[PDB]
Parts: C-alpha cells; structure tokens; sequence
C-alpha cells in the first residue's frame, strides 16, 4: 500500500482491541455488575473515543437497562445511569432521582462516602439534571441543589487540583454550550492528573487511547483545514472585505463532534455553507441595495451561475462562491444519498432568503412584527437549516424524503433546533426588529429587562423540548440527528465563547495533547 499506518495508529488499534477485551470480560463475569460496565462506558464516552466501541457499549447499556433497578442503588449511580441511558435513547425516567431526595431540597449520598466521593456523586447529579425534559421538576431541583453544593465546595479549598478542575469545567460548560471533543480534551487532564485514577485497572490504556485518537484525528483535521484555506483564497472571498475570517472557527466546531476521516465532506461543507450563510446574511442585512437583494433572489430562484456583471464586486464574488459551494455539496450528497438532492437543497436556500428578505422588508418599512411572527420567520431566517441540511446529507446515512420531513423542515426537531439558535442569539448582552423589541411591541410598557427575562426563560423551555424531541425514537438515523443536534450545540458554545473562540480552535485543531 502507498501509505502505511503510523505508529500512533498501530498503538491506538492495539489499545482498542484490549479495551474491547475488557468490555467482553465484564460481560462474561458471572454476576450482577451493571455499575462496573456503566463506569467503563462512562470513561470512553467522556473521552469521546466511544465511536470505536459501539457494539460493546450497546451490550453494556442493554445490560445496565435490564438491571436498572439494581444499578441505581445510590445517588451517584442513579444520576450516572440516568444521564447515559437517556443520552443513548433508553426510556428511563427522572423519577429515579426521587429515591434520594430528602427535605429542604437536599439530595442524599451514602453516609460512608469520603468527601471526595460525595462531590463525585453530586457532579454526576449535576450532570444528569442538565438533560431535562419538560415537566421534570425533580431535574430543576437536582440542578439547583448541586449548583449550590458544588459552589460551596470551591469556596472552601480542601480539595485536590484535579477534582477542583472537574467542578469548574462541569459548572462552566454544562451540556448545551458544549461538544464531545471539548469534554474529551478536558477529561484527558481531569483523569490524567488523578494518580489513583491512572493507577487503577485499564484506566491508563483508556486514557492513552483517548490521547492517541485525539492527536491522530486532529492531524487529519489539520490536513483538511488546508483545503478549506485554499477555497477561501481561490474563491476570492479573502477580498470580500465585508467578509470575516470565521471559516476556521466553524471548521473547528464541526471537528469537535464529526470525527471520522470518511466524513470530510460534512466537515468541509459545514464550514463553507456556514461562512457563506454568514456572508449572505451580512449582504441582506447591511451592505446591498434592495435592487441587489432582488437580483440575488432572482439568481437563486433561477440558479444562475453568476450575478449581473454590473453588481458591486463584493456581492458578485459572494454569489459565485455561494453557487459553487452549494453545487459541490449536493454532488457530495448524491454519492451517499443515491439521488439528486440539488433540487431539495435549492428549496432550502430559497426558504432562507425568503426569510432574510422579509426581515429586510420590515426594517425598510418601519414594520415591527409581533413576537410570534418574528420567531416563526426567525426559524428559516436564523440560518440554522441551511448550515445543517446539506452537510448532514453527505453523511453515510440515507435520509429518504419521507424521513427527512422528520428531521428537516417542517419537523418539530428542526423547529426546536432553529428556535435554540434564534433565542440564544436574541439573548446576548454583546436593531428595530429583534426578540426584545417585538416583545416590547407585543407588551406595551414592558421594560427592556422584562423582555430579556422572558426570552431567556423561553429558551430554557425550548431547550428542554428540544432535548425530549432529540432523544425521542423515530425511523431517523441517529447519526444524522446527532450532527444536527451538535450543530445547535456548537452555536450555543460559539455564543458563550464570543461573550475565547481562539482557544477552542487551538485545542481542537492546532495543539496536540502530550502523552
């Protein structure tokens, strides 16, 4: 073969084999060991090496679910199993947390736990409470108790460096403003700095596999980044001026959950269509005559390869790049989807421009819509769906039109995905038509603060609906739904970072982890 496996790859493939053996061993164990298998799933999942053990994890969680009433004997294991089983789409209930709920909103650890073990139990409680479904008030109580408790722990020191780091990480990132490889990069340090953890069982093999896989795949992604930089140069977007160097940030976001080398079309197309979507938004919003907006819309509806050779050079090159990127992505998607998807794809972009055009009309006409009208048009206009559909269609999971209507527009999943992006953006303390203003118009005399609180709360509620819908089973390939969901998470994380994203680019793309 022209290219050999690198020595890191060989070491990783050997470690994968040994860890599969550990998974099969605990399965052969004559006896109930649901927690032990749960704890092993936990480690390889937090370290985001779980894609190498899909059969071994499925067998372990099937066994954990079967023995679930056995496994959930204390606060720690109930909270851990609740989060992991739920995130993997088993029908488990937050009621399991009631067995440990006492008075004054306090939750109960076994009394023989060391202080460090108590903190570990509460962290798993905190981590579980973040995956809340609508009407699970036990989750809000769990989150509130664990927050107050974990903050008190930090106030007093008395705790080790690695455990202290674990609290701060978990409190700062939560679940929604977070991504798998972000968590994995943090747990390489949280586990690796824990002497007792590294000394136990096969933990060191698991950690080294995670470091190896991180460094291996980062170098694949750093290679792919080159091709993206060439596209920026070739397309002349480097001269757009009104453009912004953010195609690298978007690429890194995608890398922090779409990992495998075969999914380079997904990674590439998310970074391009998302940077394009940002460019097109700045055109329709800030720079460009209503004439030119109309010509753009006409060009898109006709799918012209080019705009009138009279329009400003900026709008001219942005259109060409747009038309080309979309075409390439659809050709990529024809390979996996085994069908033409350019027609479908074009309708998606049309719906996006229709949405951005309406906001242009409104600002031009002094029209302040009602909040409900704003949010409904805000779904296609946020740009979520045009950064999501085409890249997802290039994955190796067929989304037949029948099933697309369950992930794409007009599905409830897609609608909750868009509202998360829209509501998060419209709640940033970083405009005549906004979430704030439309609300004020809907509620005369409302304070600007009074509007912020209502949209912040509504986002909390929509996120819970989103999660319930995300984890509800259907005939839709999970990997497709996971990518769509992780896009929305990447955007939540992006807004957290903007309000550093550069550190996130460095960790994901540029700097390897010392072994």
């Amino acid at each position: 073969q022209p290219y050999d496996d690198s020595h890191c790859m060989e070491r990783a493939e050997r470690l994968i084999g040994e860890i599969k053996d550990m998974f099969n061993e605990s399965g052969k164990f004559c006896g109930e060991n649901a927690f032990e298998r749960l704890v092993m799933v936990d480690k390889v999942q937090r370290l985001a090496i779980d894609r190498h053990f899909q059969n071994e994890i499925a067998q372990a969680l099937d066994y954990v679910y079967r023995y679930w009433s056995d496994c959930s004997r204390d606060l720690n294991s109930a909270a851990l199993g609740l989060r992991i089983l739920r995130l993997n789409r088993y029908p488990v209930s937050s009621d399991v947390l009631r067995h440990f709920k006492g008075n004054d909103g306090q939750f109960l650890c076994p009394s023989a736990q060391s202080e460090e073990e108590k903190i570990g139990s509460i962290l798993n409680l905190y981590r579980a409470s973040l995956i809340a479904f609508p009407e699970e008030n036990i989750m809000d109580e769990a989150k509130a108790f664990a927050t107050t408790y974990l903050n008190q722990v930090l106030q007093n020191n008395n705790i080790s460096s690695h455990l202290s780091k674990e609290i701060k990480y978990n409190l700062e990132y939560g679940w929604h403003t977070n991504l798998p490889r972000v968590e994995a990069r943090n747990y390489m340090d949280i586990y690796g700095e824990n002497r007792s953890w590294t000394e136990m069982g096969g933990n060191m093999q698991i950690l080294n596999l995670a470091k190896l896989d991180f460094n291996i795949m980062q170098s694949v992604h750093r290679l792919e980044l080159e091709s993206i930089l060439k596209w920026w140069k070739d397309s002349n977007l480097d001269k757009v001026d009104f453009a912004r160097h953010r195609h690298v940030e978007y690429f890194a976001l995608a890398c922090a959950y779409c990992i495998d080398a075969k999914y380079y079309a997904y990674r590439r197309d998310f970074a391009k269509l998302c940077a394009l979507a940002t460019i097109v938004d700045d055109i329709y919003d800030t720079y460009g005559t209503i004439e030119e907006i109309k010509l753009f819309n006409e060009a898109v509806k006709m799918w012209d390869s080019s705009l009138p050779n009279s329009l400003p050079e900026n709008i001219k090159i942005a259109y060409k790049a747009f038309h080309m990127a979309v075409n390439e992505s659809a050709e990529a998607a024809k390979k996996t989807q085994g069908r033409d998807i350019l027609p479908y794809a074009r309708k998606v972009w049309e719906h996006y421009l229709i949405g951005l055009t309406k906001e242009a009309e409104w600002l031009a006409n002094g029209y302040i819509p009602s909040l409900e009208e704003y949010l409904e048009n805000g779904a296609p206009s946020s740009g979520y769906r045009v950064t999501m559909l085409q890249p997802t269609l290039t994955l190796d999971a067929l989304l037949p039109d029948n099933i697309l209507l369950e992930m794409d527009y007009p599905s409830r999943f897609n609608e909750l995905l868009c509202l998360s992006l829209r509501l998060k953006g419209d709640t940033r303390t970083f405009e005549l038509v906004s979430g704030i203003s439309c609300y004020i118009k809907d509620h005369p005399g409302s304070s600007e603060e009074e509007a912020l609180d209502y949209l912040k709360d509504l986002l909390q509620k929509r996120l819970k609906e989103l999660d319930q819908e995300y984890l509800k089973p259907n005939n839709v390939p999970a990997i497709s739904k996971d990518h769509a969901y992780n896009i929305a998470r990447s955007y939540q994380l992006l807004y957290k970072e903007r309000d550093d994203i550069k550190d996130l680019v460095t960790q994901i793309l540029l700097e390897p982890i010392p072994l």
